[PDB]
């Protein structure tokens, strides 16, 4: 065999392997045998490898081979090389591809998924318990591995060749070489420094900031493992599949590997690889689900599920030391196997300046027609034949300016700078441009706009009195003044305070997550709980029948101090509750209540109590538990609920102010979904809402019909033969897709069902990360742009798709995202779309401002290669370094508004509106050029300029005032194109560019008006007229006027004005089609 395509399920790649030697006996062609081109060869042959591989290798079986070479769909191409290791075959032969292991087979001489997965053939038989008996931590560790060790920059040149590294590297070196040749010492000496300083700063800040960020990703653990029959501490990075851990202990709080119990049991929370806010259980496996095992499997079944633990997932409760432990597990997927680091791992294989490069090629191809004019004439003349290149090449490197990315790169710092001083860092900096034209803003649920836990709502009474529920009663200081355990109240505030098995260990509870925060609801102090001493009595405590699988209740036997009889106190389920309690007591309104609150999504607790005369320290344990829950009285409700995070609704109502649309995507379920989306903003207050589902017929069935029905009124119905618009508080409404119809929908669609929810959905729930980036990259499709604000692994994949990626938890694989945060909240938005909108508007100005400039050098220059006359070689200096990169760089020195508004920035470099302008500037610049030229033509002596030598004489009148001309409009244009008060601060406010404005031109006025004579002889002046110097300052004058009042008002009118003449984006029809 000599070629190989696989087919990776997990990412749809279907990659091709071909393996090769290396280079022949003869090789004389070889890249460094190419001395001749050095690295010219090298930089042709680095990114397109075709003729590299055709050059060096030939083809060679996968048994013998030396290196192999990986090609994707994508056609995209890489090289790696195989490694060796001499024992268990007689050889590992692999390779390594996007942290993919392939492992050779010697027998069937294929590539191998590393043997797909392992079922070991002791393991799993029934009982696994035994440990890693000998040397099963080295013959089996070579395989497997370490525990996610990621990467470390492969080498520098990749980051510098990716991250940096422009196309515009060609013909700047090209122009600094010809300047070499050229007698520029200065000035190719300050471009050199300058790109150098500003690129080594970007690589060296990228790099630290990614190893602090890569550094506290680590999360290493402990954890005592069996080995050999002996208990030993080891860290967290020694396990392979078939060594048995505990998970009892105190000091663990993470589960080290995907995992198996074999004894005992535990509680857990899965938040943030699923999305559910609500804590697990865990049981044992019965020797049934051992030989149901298959680890290759992407997702598992119901048992196997209920039977694991997912690597990363908190451990909130085990069952407790009796010295001992009762708590083991098996490890059976270990490294980047384990389901937490499938994201990770999946995440990294899927690999505007294109403006740039078209504004690139057109510079050269008017480059081409500058040189040939250039040399017709300079033939015509025939000048000297050394002369008749650099010169004449000069227009090359004088059209196609070198000194753009340099500022580019440095305005782009002066906003990454204000990003890391507000807590936000960011990986990437080319995204910040990107923040200026969001359109769609996506979120989370859990995590993101609401805390990550269940918090209690309020609690409601049923009185005795009239049995009728009361208020809601959110505060437990209103809680004990209200008064009608023979009290209600009472009998209420004592079972959120007491009946519960927490264990105190530090004056805050551990166990299970439900009545815990019941009790700092409660806030009283931790067998007997007294009250807080800031009248309630001290109550104390017996014995406890706790939860139970089969009756949802939980029961506890309670004394207070003061009465001599005692009570029983139960809190448990509702469904199950009236059965049991006394039926003259329940409010009539039980199950209205009942429905209404779980309807909306949150979740209920009921409480009894019962009083009971005769307790003492015997019948405790006489009396069985059927006694204590015999007949008992129902008190009322505990209500829980998601709690929206304190500042959300604000950052919301402000989005939403400035049209942007924001949408929820969560994994959790929709019937909470829906209220969370309704309480802060994002649907309406009184929006209806309409949900599909399958009138006939589940996902499997291609012919399935879908019904978009109501959800508060059932029977009521919108369009389905599709118009998704209201059938027969109706001119909005908003539609919720589940997890599953969505993925029906995108199976099969009349491209008007599919386009018509996208503009419509607003809160989509039960939604995998594989429906999280389809969802993405069609609401790219539909041609938006979004943003997405996850915190967690469930939504990695997605924080890659979107245009502009936040995270709110940089301590887990969120940090895929080019930006991150260190402030939890979604405060962090506003202040991102406000720095991406003003740095888009300061890089637009900018490079107009720097694409201006080479039509003014290139007028410059050509009014004077008529007589072959260059400007000098000190005016050059003068103009390309006190008059450029000061004022082009300080033009940068500002910051974004503090408000928002409506209006938004331009993104499109090639439109109507970008270009016009600046050739309309230009087209004033050459007239107020021109006209000087003219009147110094003839008004004034000394006109003609010397007759062509063997040296380009450069001392005339017609070089003299082409060089104050050019730096008044270099200075006034740099004044004008500018950003101000619609996305930034006033200029007047800040003071750095204005000095340096006004010291510039105070600079230039002394120079032209009383000139020193050290100076006049220094560069090439020559004298002029009082007059003539007064007419100067007046062209100056003029041309700030000019320019000025048509840049803010004509070349914006002649914009539009030139559209309609010409007249002789998929969305914004849709929201039209539908306006009903
Ligand atoms: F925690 Be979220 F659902 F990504
Ligand atoms: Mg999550």
């Amino acid at each position: 065999r000599s070629s190989q395509k696989m087919r990776l399920d997990n990412d749809d790649l279907t990659i091709a392997i071909s393996g090769f030697i290396t280079n022949r006996i003869g090789f004389a062609i070889y890249i460094v045998l190419c001395v001749l081109t050095g690295g010219i060869a090298w930089l042709f042959l680095r990114w397109y490898p075709k003729y590299y591989v055709k050059l060096v290798g030939c083809a060679t079986p996968f048994r013998d081979c030396q290196w192999v070479v990986i090609e994707d769909h994508f056609n995209k191409m890489t090289i790696l090389s195989i490694r060796v290791k001499p024992y268990n075959l007689r050889e590992l032969r692999s390779i390594t591809y996007c942290y993919y292991k392939f492992y050779y087979h010697p027998v069937l001489d294929k590539f191998f998924c590393c043997n797909g997965w392992k079922d070991p053939q002791w393991n799993s038989m029934q009982n696994a318990r035994s440990g890693l008996h000998g040397d099963e931590k080295a013959h089996r560790e070579a395989v497997f591995g370490p525990n996610s060790i990621d990467v470390d920059e492969q080498s520098i040149l990749q980051l510098l060749v990716s991250e940096i590294l422009t196309p515009f590297y060609a013909f700047q070196v090209f122009s600094l070489i010809l300047w070499l040749c050229d007698e520029y010492y200065y000035y190719a000496a300050a471009i050199l420094l300058i790109s150098a300083g500003s690129i080594i700063t970007s690589l060296l800040e990228t790099k630290e900031t990614r190893r602090r960020l890569r550094e506290m990703s680590r999360f290493e653990c402990e954890v005592r493992v069996f080995r050999g029959g002996f208990w030993r501490t080891f860290p967290s990075s020694d396990l392979v599949p078939g060594d048995v851990y505990e998970v009892s202990d105190p000091s663990l709080t993470q589960i080290p590997a995907d995992s198996l119990l074999l004894t005992g049991d535990c509680i857990v929370n899965e938040s943030m690889l699923t999305g559910e806010s609500v804590a697990v259980s865990k049981t044992p496996a019965t020797n049934e689900t051992l030989a149901k095992l298959n680890p290759a499997a992407s997702t598992f079944s119901h048992d196997v599920d209920k039977h694991f633990l997912y690597c990363g997932t908190k451990l909130i409760r085990a069952r407790q030391r009796l010295d001992e432990a009762a708590a083991v597990a098996l490890v059976v997927r270990t490294g980047f196997n384990t389901t937490r680091g499938a994201l990770v791992r999946s995440m990294l294989v899927p690999k505007f300046y294109e403006d740039s490069f078209r504004y690139l090629k057109v510079m050269g191809c008017l480059a081409g027609l500058a040189f040939i004019v250039s040399l017709v004439n300079f033939i015509r003349l025939k000048l000297h034949w050394t002369l008749i290149l650099l010169r004449a090449l000069d227009l090359l490197t004088i059209v196609v300016p070198p000194a753009l990315p340099a500022t580019l790169t440095i305005g782009t710092s002066f906003a990454v700078q204000r990003l890391k001083g507000k807590k936000i860092f960011c990986t990437s900096p080319q995204r910040v441009n990107v923040g200026g034209k969001i359109d769609l803003m996506c979120f989370d649920k859990t995590g993101t706009l609401t805390e990550e836990g269940l918090d209690v709502l309020g609690i409601r009474v049923a009185s005795r009195v009239s049995n009728r529920f009361t208020e809601l009663l959110t505060n437990v200081d209103d809680l004990t003044w209200s008064c009608d355990p023979l009290d209600p109240y009472r009998a209420a505030l004592y079972v959120m305070a007491s009946c519960h098995s927490l264990r105190i260990v530090d004056g805050v509870a551990v166990g299970d997550p439900l009545e815990v925060k019941m009790f700092e609801f409660t806030g009283w102090s931790y067998f007997i709980a007294g009250e807080v001493i800031s009248a309630p009595p001290a109550v104390g405590v017996l014995r406890a029948f706790d939860f139970n699988p089969l009756l949802r209740r939980s029961s506890v036997i309670a004394r207070v101090v003061g009465n001599s009889g005692g009570y029983a106190l139960v809190k448990g389920s509702p469904e199950c509750m009236p059965e049991i309690c006394r039926p003259e007591t329940l409010p009539s309104d039980f199950d209205e209540l009942l429905s209404y609150y779980t309807h909306a999504g949150y979740r209920v607790i009921a409480c009894a109590t019962k009083r009971i005369p005769k307790l003492n320290l015997v019948s405790v344990n006489r009396m069985t538990r059927d006694e204590v829950e015999s007949g008992l009285d129902f008190v009322g409700f505990i209500i829980f609920e998601n709690k929206l995070k304190p500042t959300t609704t604000s950052v919301i109502k402000e989005l939403l102010s400035s049209n942007i649309g924001t949408v929820m995507i969560t994994g959790d379920n929709i019937r909470t979904a829906v209220s969370v989306a309704r309480q802060c903003g994002i649907i309406e207050e009184h929006a209806h809402c309409y949900m599909p589902r399958f009138i006939e017929g589940n996902a499997d069935d291609c012919n399935a019909k879908l019904r978009w029905e109501s959800i508060n009124n059932p029977a009521l119905e919108l369009d389905p033969t599709d118009a998704s618009l209201p059938y027969d508080n109706i001119r909005n409404y908003a539609i919720a897709v589940t997890g599953d119809v969505f993925r029906w929908i995108v199976d099969h669609a009349p491209t008007d069902v599919l386009h018509r929810m996208l503009v419509l959905g607003k809160v989509y729930a039960r939604m995998s990360p594989d429906e999280k980036q389809e969802l993405v990259k069609k609401f790219q499709s539909i041609d938006y742009s979004c943003g997405f604000c996850g915190d967690g692994a469930n939504d990695c994949a997605a924080l890659k798709a979107a245009d502009v990626g936040i995270s709110l938890s940089e301590a887990e694989a969120s940090v895929a995202a080019p930006f991150t945060s260190q402030i939890f909240d979604i405060r962090c938005v506003p202040e991102v779309i406000r720095e991406g909108r003003a740095s888009l508007v300061t890089s637009f100005s900018c490079f107009k401002y720097m694409s201006l400039y080479s039509f003014i050098q290139f007028t410059s220059v050509s009014f004077l290669y008529v007589s072959a006359s260059n400007l000098g070689d000190f005016q050059f200096l003068y103009i390309d370094l006190m008059l450029i990169l000061p004022i082009a760089v300080f033009m940068s020195w500002a910051g974004p508004h503090s408000k928002l508004c409506a209006k938004r920035p331009v993104s499109d470099l090639v439109s109507r509106k970008v270009l016009v302008p600046l050739l309309s500037h230009v087209f004033v610049c050459v007239m107020i050029q021109a006209l000087a030229w003219v009147a110094v033509r003839q008004q004034p002596w000394y006109i003609p300029p010397i007759v062509d030598t063997e040296k380009s004489n450069i001392e005339n009148s017609e070089n003299t005032t082409l060089f104050f001309a050019s730096c008044f409009e270099y200075i006034l244009s740099g004044v004008v194109l500018n950003a101000g008060r619609p996305f930034r601060q006033s200029p007047l406010e800040t003071w750095p560019f204005l000095s340096a404005v006004a010291v510039t031109l105070i600079a230039t006025l002394l120079m032209l008006l009383v000139p020193p004579y050290w100076l006049f002889e220094f560069m090439q002046l020559t004298w002029m007229s009082w007059t003539f110097k007064i007419t100067l300052i007046a062209f100056g004058f003029v041309y700030f006027l000019i320019a000025w009042t048509g840049e803010h008002y004509l070349f914006l009118w002649l914009a539009r004005f030139l559209g309609r003449m010409r007249q002789r984006k998929q969305r914004k029809l849709y929201k039209i089609v539908k306006e009903k």
